[PDB]
């Protein structure tokens, strides 16, 4: 013990403020991340916490946040706790969009980051589902990882402001890229696009700028309350992403035009924005990773399975 309770091996040595601290790596000589997690009581931890090991651990890719170790107990009995170990990440874009503007550089970096990790993650069948700026970490060099694999699902099987129109009305991989277009657009002025007080106040808010979804995107809608609801709203017309970005590149705004597009099925794909214009001072995509392993309980099975997952770390 070395504090509650914050015990972290002989390789983690110097200590500051399941809870995060920054401490510094004796082996490889940075400073790092350890975020104790304490599951083991609720099955609904247990799956999050399972998930997003058996996730991180899979995933090899320089805009996702790795697991570089994992602390925890020789045995099960002894498993109170687990620590994860991770990249030291000065800041993340919900702190930096709080106090700085971004110059079009590194809006367009940042954006060319995310969805390169984004293309990753889909390519394992996997859906992030909880894009927002919090999520996003970056280091001083303005290099960026996305975090928090808790809530992601497999493509056969969250946070308001970024939650896709279909969410509420309807489900694919075109969920993440909408939520890409929200933290384009919040990294253009600062402040959240769709910044709804409830569950139907973020479609309001959507369709205040986008405007009423026309005939042929609400043929797509086949539930009926669904489609009642968006019937039921009084009219409103586009407003033009000119009006609301006057300093934006006309770039950006053409690539946050399909992004932010209301049908999933119109909407631009992840390798498709990698391609637009706004990005070709990055775009390449031999370098732009898929992964090579896509993916295919009670509270005691699923720590036995955290166990498991984690033995690799262990001395042995």
């Amino acid at each position: 013990v070395r504090g509650q309770v914050f015990d972290v091996g002989p390789r983690y040595t110097n200590l500051s403020y399941g809870m995060v601290c920054s401490a510094y790596d004796n082996l490889n000589k940075v400073r790092v991340a350890i975020k104790k997690i304490s599951p083991f009581e609720h099955q609904t931890y247990c799956q999050r916490t399972l998930r997003e090991i058996k996730i991180l651990l899979r995933f090899r890719h320089e805009n996702i946040i790795g697991i570089n170790d994992i602390i925890r107990a020789p045995t099960i009995e002894q498993m109170k706790d687990v620590y994860i170990v991770q990249d030291l990440m000065e800041t993340d874009l919900y702190k930096l969009l709080k106090t700085q503007h971004l110059s079009n550089d590194h809006i367009c970096y940042f954006l060319y980051q995310i969805l390169r990790g984004l293309k990753y993650i889909h390519s394992a069948n996997v859906l992030h589902r909880d894009l927002k700026p919090s999520n996003l970490l970056l280091n001083t060099t303005c290099d960026l990882k996305i975090l928090d694999f808790g809530l992601a699902r497999h493509t056969d099987d969250a946070t308001r402001w970024y939650r896709a129109p279909e969410i509420m009305l309807n489900y694919t991989k075109s969920i993440d890229i909408w939520s890409v277009g929200c933290i384009l657009a919040e990294m253009l002025s600062n402040r959240p696009i769709f910044p709804g007080k409830h569950y139907l106040d973020q479609l309001n808010h959507i369709l205040g700028i986008l405007g009423s979804p026309s005939q042929e995107d609400l043929n797509c809608i086949i539930n009926l309350k669904a489609r009642n609801y968006l019937l039921s709203l009084p009219h409103k017309n586009k407003v033009p992403w000119n009006r609301l970005f006057p300093n934006a590149d006309s770039k950006a705004l053409d690539l946050l035009d399909k992004m932010l597009t209301f049908n999933p099925h119109k909407r631009i794909e992840v390798e498709q924005a990698l391609a637009h214009p706004y990005l070709e001072q990055y775009y390449d995509p031999s370098d732009e990773p898929i992964a090579e392993a896509p993916f295919k309980l009670p509270k005691e099975k699923l720590k036995e399975l955290i166990f498991e997952e984690t033995a690799r770390f262990q001395p042995g």
